[PDB]
């Protein structure tokens, strides 16, 4: 027989589940509707769908009204719709989390097996006729062929939104806490457990990596003075993992926390900031609390962190990306009357929506200098040759590069893009369409729809054969993208959920923890309340060089 | 000078924190009250506090009327009252946790390291003058004369409230699968991660164990026909770690989940009872989803298995132990309103209240027999040789005992209880009375208040020397029971909200979990909702002889 979740019969996230030897139900519980397939919407869903605007409306009213934004802005309305956009985009993450790698049904194991990554939708049946279930060729397009037809960048097309290279790290350095796939275990599962903002790419994934990092007194962490300003600590004294180039493994070979974060000084770079950070959160607070120990001045520190990159993430990370009129803001108390899990569980399908390695441009400016990718990557004194407030300045002048649209991948890293479509089948991932859905959008009906052009879209179809069996991380780069955004439609409607409930899901966002104590004192409390990009730098330097998730004029 | 935390200043749930050298703060963030210590009432708490009857009054509605009880029963006034107990109870457990034996302040790491126990009070300052603080002598009751004077049992005291055996070792079984403090690691850290209702007591607490178990046919599990019933696995089959004395490592020497359950026929028995009962939960299964593979079959019967627990220990366990006449109830959408985090970390202070060592009788009946402890400890032809009907019956048939009052825990076990006493003293749990306020209620005023008596009040007074110094676990058990019931009020004021914290903070009671796909099948989902300790044993049996919890008669 053919197995009927193959052909994903339940709509509005009913449960297919296989009943005797060929037939099938659909557990439509609080789907909303009801029906052998929830397709029939109950009183109130009815209302609400009839009456619910496109996302490409409301992407266009929170891009638009630069006047009566600046109003809702300077007033409560703010904070309505902060409380609003937060809930109803975490609301579409299942949690607590649902299904892994191994099972494409609820089991204690999922629940409590941390490695596992975790998937929004299951995964497309092993028995199923097509590779994604019902339509399509009997062969997905060779990976090898999609990339470089269509990702490989040619001209480097440069991101309208203004987005600069200081963010480009940024978000690369801030993603490898919880985007860790284990090479031994294989693709779905994770090093970085937590599984969300522990910072476990500073203070490491593991409490040994931490104490070989720590400096066990004043709770600071250990460092070195190379041309008089601050740096992280060498293997020798720091006498930790890492992935260094079998060359130089004594001097200028830096322990961090994040295993990978020397090959590339932009990684270090902020590994850098942020250890100069920590260590300055610790003499603020031992002036505040002498009678405390190293573990508290420790610990305390590190919350006063969590905090810190969670409010820059969503107040400056997320508002430069989203390109809305409506101001952004972290205010965890904005759910305190909201019911919300404080817990969180990375996706793959998150990780694979994640990969926006096109942001990396042609080569690298640094003032007068052009390091291309040979003489960038596994550099390793570019970092304190320069230093960081230039280092910095220089980033955040260079523009990073469209994200959408396709073809903007630099060819050096465009390998990373064709793996990523070849586990998206090891992981068996739904098609794009199915996650459209899922992520309260309509399926596209052809791909001249999906794409804005005519060319890669006939093309594709001739690869795919049809609309539906379309692949994910493709389908989210081939997308066309909204004018000037930096991305697609796709991306943002099933990005934000991801984030949103990342962000705020985070145990120091909860009523229980987030009081002054937690942070001891008000000093602490406010050092959150008040964390900037322009702060994490200028505030750990000497001199204030430029710096912004966008590039100047 | 003297750190000030060591008077415990903070009121209601305010955290005491060190400012400087000499001084403190509390930080009374949601506290309801404002003020250096938290002693003032907001408009709306004063409201409450003035209006809100006490806990003696409520246990005594509870246990009286027999017949506004019979009606409220009859009706949704019992859906409210429960959705009432549940959330005011649970809301007394800081969730997400907060302090460990590590930390007596919010820490990423006591949030993510599951080994540490968590503790709801912080613990009494290693600089404090006194042992438990400020008020006491130099030194603590020498634990092992508290013990024999005041805990060890003179004449058996049977539970006025009619519990019997078959109750007392349900109680130990179920509740060693999130009690399992590390030899290795020492008091405060637990082997049993997951903090619950994981059944890790009979599917093992690791993989490996379980994959050891499991019998990777049908879901089913390894077992073993004796005499024509179905038993444990020995370890010629199930190659996993036990504790059975070195003697017969071969026959009759059976592997369960639960390390420790082959000393004491009543822990294998009941072992058998759930391993007889998930193989029948598989059985079912099956027959419903023929295409259903190994894991799935195996998952989904956990489920149904940690369901069915989570619904007799409530209905029935918590039931009989409360003595109320209000009729518990198991459904969790009751709480699919209110604002209730998924998630539990046992608790130390939950653990120690835990120890109803006194349960345990004099000798142990079975029918004509009469076996004492060294017959019946470490036996291992007990269980096979009478059969589970047979030894259920008899369980079921004699008598517990008393917890509360005082003198009534067995010789034989009463070395257990003087170790407890020792551990909470290398733990460091503050006083009886601060344990009290925060569980909302008010201090002893003296010792002759503490226990109803005169004697070992006085006695006690002239050995702690003030009220306030008396300790954790010898209070709970020192206090004067309510008439006729089973133990004492703190034991219910505190113990309840450690409970149903953690019966309904399982993932499976969730909205996301609670579907009928998540036991896949209507089927399952019946199994958990009408689960019975009747059930249980007669429908894994040839033959329904006698039990509850609860002597006949
Ligand atoms: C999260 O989940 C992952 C898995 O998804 C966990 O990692 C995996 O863990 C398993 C077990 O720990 C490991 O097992 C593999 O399977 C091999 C097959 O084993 C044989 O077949 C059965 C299996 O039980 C036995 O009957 C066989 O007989 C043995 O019995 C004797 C008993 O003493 C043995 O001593 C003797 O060897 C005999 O053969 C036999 O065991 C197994 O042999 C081998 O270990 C192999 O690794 C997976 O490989 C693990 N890796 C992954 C990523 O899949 C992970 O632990 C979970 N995370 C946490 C922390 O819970
Ligand atoms: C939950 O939390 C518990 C702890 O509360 C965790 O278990 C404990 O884990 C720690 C570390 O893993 C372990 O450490 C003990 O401390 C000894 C002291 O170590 C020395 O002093 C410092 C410490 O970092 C170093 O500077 C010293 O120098 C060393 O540096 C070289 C680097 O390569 C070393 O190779 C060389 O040996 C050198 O001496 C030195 O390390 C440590 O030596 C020893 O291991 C000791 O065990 C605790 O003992 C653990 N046990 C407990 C229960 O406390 C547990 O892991 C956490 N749970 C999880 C899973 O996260
Ligand atoms: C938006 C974040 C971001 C950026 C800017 C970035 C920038 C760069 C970059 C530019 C200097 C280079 C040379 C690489 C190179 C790599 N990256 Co990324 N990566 C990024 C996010 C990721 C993720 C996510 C993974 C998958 C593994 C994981 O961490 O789970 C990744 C994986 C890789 C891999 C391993 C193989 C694979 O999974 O395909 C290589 C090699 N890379 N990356
Ligand atoms: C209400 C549950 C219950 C019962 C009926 C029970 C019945 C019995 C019993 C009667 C046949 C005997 C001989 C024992 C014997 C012991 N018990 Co318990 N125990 C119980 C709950 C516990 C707990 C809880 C612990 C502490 C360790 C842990 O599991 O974390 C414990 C620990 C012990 C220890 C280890 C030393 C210590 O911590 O003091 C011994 C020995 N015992 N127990
Ligand atoms: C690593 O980076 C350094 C600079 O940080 C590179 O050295 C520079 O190279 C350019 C030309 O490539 C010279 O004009 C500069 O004067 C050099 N700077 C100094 C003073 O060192 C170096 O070539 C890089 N090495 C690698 C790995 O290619
Ligand atoms: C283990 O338990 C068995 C019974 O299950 C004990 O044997 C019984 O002992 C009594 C007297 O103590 C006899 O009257 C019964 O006839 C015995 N039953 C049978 C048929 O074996 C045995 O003594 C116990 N062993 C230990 C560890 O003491
Ligand atoms: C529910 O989903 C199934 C799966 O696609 C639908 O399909 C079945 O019935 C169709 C309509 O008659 C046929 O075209 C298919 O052959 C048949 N296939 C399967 C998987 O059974 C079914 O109609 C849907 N029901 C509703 C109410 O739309
Ligand atoms: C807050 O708590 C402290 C701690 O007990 C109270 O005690 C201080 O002030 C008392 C009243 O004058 C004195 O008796 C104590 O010597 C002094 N001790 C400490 C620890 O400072 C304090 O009064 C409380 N404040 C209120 C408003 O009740
Ligand atoms: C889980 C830890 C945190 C992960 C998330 C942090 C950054 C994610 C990056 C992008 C977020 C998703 C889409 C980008 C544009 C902004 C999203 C829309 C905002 C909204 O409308 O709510
Ligand atoms: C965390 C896993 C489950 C642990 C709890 C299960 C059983 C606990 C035993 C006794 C509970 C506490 C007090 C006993 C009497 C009943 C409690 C009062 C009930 C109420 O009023 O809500
Ligand atoms: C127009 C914005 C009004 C305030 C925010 C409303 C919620 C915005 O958030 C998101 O908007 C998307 C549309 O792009 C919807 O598809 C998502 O379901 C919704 O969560
Ligand atoms: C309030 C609901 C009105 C009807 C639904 C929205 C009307 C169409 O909305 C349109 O969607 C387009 C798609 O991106 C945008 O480009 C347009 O700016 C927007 O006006
Ligand atoms: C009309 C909806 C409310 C907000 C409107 C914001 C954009 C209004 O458009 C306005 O057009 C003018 C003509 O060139 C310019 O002078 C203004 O700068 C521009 O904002
Ligand atoms: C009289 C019972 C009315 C319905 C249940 C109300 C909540 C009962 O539950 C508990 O009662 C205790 C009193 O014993 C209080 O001290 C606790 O705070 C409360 O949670
Ligand atoms: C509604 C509030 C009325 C005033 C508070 C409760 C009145 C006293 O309540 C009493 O408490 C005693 C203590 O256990 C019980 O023994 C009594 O049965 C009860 O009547
Ligand atoms: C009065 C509060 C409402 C419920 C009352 C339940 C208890 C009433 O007391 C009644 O006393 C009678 C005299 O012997 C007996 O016949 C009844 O069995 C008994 O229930």
């Amino acid at each position: 027989p053919v197995n009927p979740c193959c052909y994903y019969p339940c709509q509005h996230q009913g449960i297919c589940v296989r009943f005797g030897l060929d037939r099938y139900q659909c557990d439509c519980t609080r789907t909303g509707y009801s029906g052998p397939n929830c397709t029939i919407p109950e009183i109130w869903t009815w209302l609400r769908t009839t009456l619910r605007p496109s996302p490409s409306f409301i992407h266009f009213l929170l891009t638009h009204g630069r006047w009566l934004w600046d109003f809702v802005n300077a007033t409560f309305i703010r904070d309505t719709l902060m409380r609003l956009v937060l809930t109803v985009r975490s609301n579409l993450i299942p949690s607590p989390p649902t299904y892994n790698i191994a099972h494409d049904y609820i089991s204690w194991e999922s629940f409590s097996n941390v490695s596992y990554y975790t998937r929004i939708l299951p995964s497309v049946p092993r028995d199923c006729p097509t590779p994604m279930g019902t339509k399509g060729k009997k062969q997905l397009p060779d990976a090898e062929f999609l990339s470089r037809r269509f990702l490989l960048r040619r001209k480097f097309i440069p991101d309208p939104q203004g987005t600069n290279l200081m963010f480009a790290f940024f978000a690369q350095h801030f993603t490898h806490q919880f985007f860790k796939t284990s090479g031994k275990m294989g693709p779905g599962f994770t090093k970085a457990l937590g599984h969300g903002v522990d910072l476990g790419h500073i203070y490491g994934d593991n409490l040994e990596r931490q104490y070989q990092l720590r400096l066990f007194k004043d709770g600071k962490l250990k460092y070195q003075m190379l041309n008089g300003e601050v740096y992280p600590p060498s293997v020798e004294e720091a006498p930790v993992l890492m992935h260094y180039p079998r060359g130089i493994p004594p001097q200028s070979q830096m322990a961090v926390g994040q295993e990978v974060f020397g090959l590339l000084p932009g990684l270090m770079l902020y590994a850098t900031i942020w250890l100069r950070e920590h260590n300055r959160v610790c003499d603020l607070l031992k002036a505040e609390h002498p009678t405390w120990g190293d573990e508290q001045l420790f610990q305390t520190a590190r919350l006063i962190l969590i905090g810190e990159t969670i409010k820059i993430v969503i107040e400056e990370y997320v508002q430069q990306l989203s390109g809305y009129f409506l101001q952004l803001k972290f205010d965890p108390e904005l759910l305190f009357g909201a019911q919300f899990q404080y817990r969180n569980r990375i996706a793959m399908e998150f990780n694979q929506l994640y990969h926006w390695h096109p942001l990396m441009p042609d080569s690298f400016r640094v003032g007068p200098q052009d390091y291309s990718y040979e003489q960038f990557l596994f550099n390793t004194s570019m970092l304190v040759d320069y230093g960081v407030e230039a280092l910095v300045d220089a980033f955040s002048r260079q523009p990073a590069g469209r994200i959408g649209g396709g073809r903007n991948i630099d060819h050096h890293i465009l390998h990373v893009a064709v793996d990523v479509i070849k586990e998206s089948r090891v992981l068996r991932l739904q098609p794009f369409n199915e996650y459209r859905k899922r992520f309260g959008m309509k399926p596209y009906t052809s791909f001249q729809e999906l794409t804005g052009e005519k060319e890669m879209a006939a093309e594709l179809e001739e690869l795919y054969g049809d609309i539906d069996a379309l692949e994910f991380y493709p389908g989210l780069l081939l997308e066309k993208c909204h004018p000037n955004s930096i991305f697609g439609e796709s991306m943002i409607e099933m990005g934000a959920p991801f984030s949103l409930k990342g962000l705020l899901g985070n145990p120091i966002c909860s009523p229980e923890y987030w009081k002054a104590s937690t942070f001891g004192g008000e000093v602490g409390f406010n050092l959150v309340k008040t964390a900037t990009l322009k702060k994490l730098v200028c505030l750990n330097t000497k001199t204030c060089p430029y710096v912004s998730f966008h590039v100047p004029d």
